[PDB]
């Protein structure tokens, strides 16, 4: 009939239990503060879809964040603050520290602890492998955090993903397209860029997870470990599809259609085609052995599953092997 209906493995029913206030984010009433207790420096580049800012907050002197929500619906802004205020001071998670309005053009703009613009994309082709271990297990922290608070971020990518590294210190940054987990919920596939969307969103599987997040965090692993950017390097949402499909293979690819009773867009029906499950040794050449291990490529094998519900949570992915080094020097700290 339709399709079958899937619930998160992990964190299932959190929101459930919380009460109404929050993630019932439509409800939240904000005290907008002042703009004039904030003065822009100059502008950080972060692509065409930013308005985001160095500023400064002179009631104290302090370096800021600024980011001017663009036009969108006042649901968007609500549920951007709501989940920022609800992760606030979780491992690795951007701290907000003030919202408000220009007095004049009665824009929303939120104010962000200060952070250098560097990039994890900047980075993440130059790393030794160690630092790719450290820096994953960073991530997963801020990860495994907001999915216990019942939130996906759905907007994982290196552009999201700001670290000092002098400081050895990671964020998980834009949190505008994060939403709350509701057992039972069809969301919208729209989300996410194009290389880091999960089979669930290219297929049209509406009754996704937590689990999507975990994908991205795969094709992040996938482009640093290989040096590939991007692992996945589709021409458009259909061929992102066939990228994976040539990897991956075809048969998980139709009994995972066939588990959950997808109906499949009918311009996949000649581009799909037949593959085989390619081996990960394929990818690995002289100026990438360093990166990988045998380690590496079982863990991530375990992250790009075209069942989401195969892939692993957050907290079994820090219990992998390949973590074991980052574990033990962290106790010793
Ligand atoms: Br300060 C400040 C000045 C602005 N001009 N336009 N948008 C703005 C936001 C902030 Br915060
Ligand atoms: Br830099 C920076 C960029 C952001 N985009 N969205 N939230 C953000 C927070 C910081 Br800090
Ligand atoms: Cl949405």
């Amino acid at each position: 009939s339709g399709p079958v209906p899937s619930r998160a493995r992990v964190y299932t029913d959190v929101n459930t239990h919380r009460p109404r206030e929050y993630w019932d984010y439509e409800s939240h009433v904000v005290e907008w503060g002042n703009q004039d207790d904030y003065q822009l420096v100059r502008k950080l580049g972060r692509g065409k879809y930013s308005e985001v800012f160095e500023a400064i907050n002179i009631t104290n002197n302090e370096k800021v964040v600024v980011k001017i929500l663009k036009p969108v619906k006042k649901k968007k802004i609500k549920r951007e603050i709501k989940i920022l205020e609800n992760l606030r001071g979780g491992p690795n998670i951007i701290t907000l520290a003030d919202i408000v309005k220009d007095p004049v053009s009665r824009t929303p703009a939120l104010v962000f602890e200060h952070v250098n613009n560097t990039d994890f994309k900047q980075l993440y082709q130059t790393l030794t492998d160690y630092d790719i271990r450290f820096y994953m297990y960073e991530i997963l922290k801020a990860l495994d955090y907001c999915h216990s608070m019942g939130i996906m971020h759905r907007d994982v990518k290196p552009h999201n993903v700001m670290i000092d590294h002098e400081h050895r210190k990671l964020r998980l940054i834009d949190w505008g397209l994060a939403e709350f987990y509701h057992p039972g919920q069809e969301y919208n596939v729209r989300v996410a860029s194009r290389y880091f969307k999960g089979p669930e969103l290219l297929v049209d599987y509406q009754m996704y997870d937590y689990s999507l997040d975990m994908w991205s965090l795969g094709c992040m692993l996938a482009s640093m470990i290989f040096r590939k950017e991007p692992f996945f390097h589709g021409h458009d949402n259909y061929d992102q599809l066939v990228r994976i499909a040539k990897v991956l293979g075809t048969e998980d690819l139709y009994d995972y259609i066939d588990k959950y009773n997808i109906e499949l867009d009918p311009r996949f029906n000649d581009i799909l085609g037949r593959h085989s499950r390619k081996r990960w040794e394929r990818f690995v050449h002289s100026e990438n052995q360093h990166l990988v291990s045998p380690e590496a490529l079982d863990f991530l094998d375990k992250l790009l599953r075209y069942d989401h519900q195969s892939r692993l949570t957050a907290r079994e992915a820090m219990e992998h092997p390949y973590f074991y080094t980052v574990v033990k020097d962290q106790a010793r700290m």
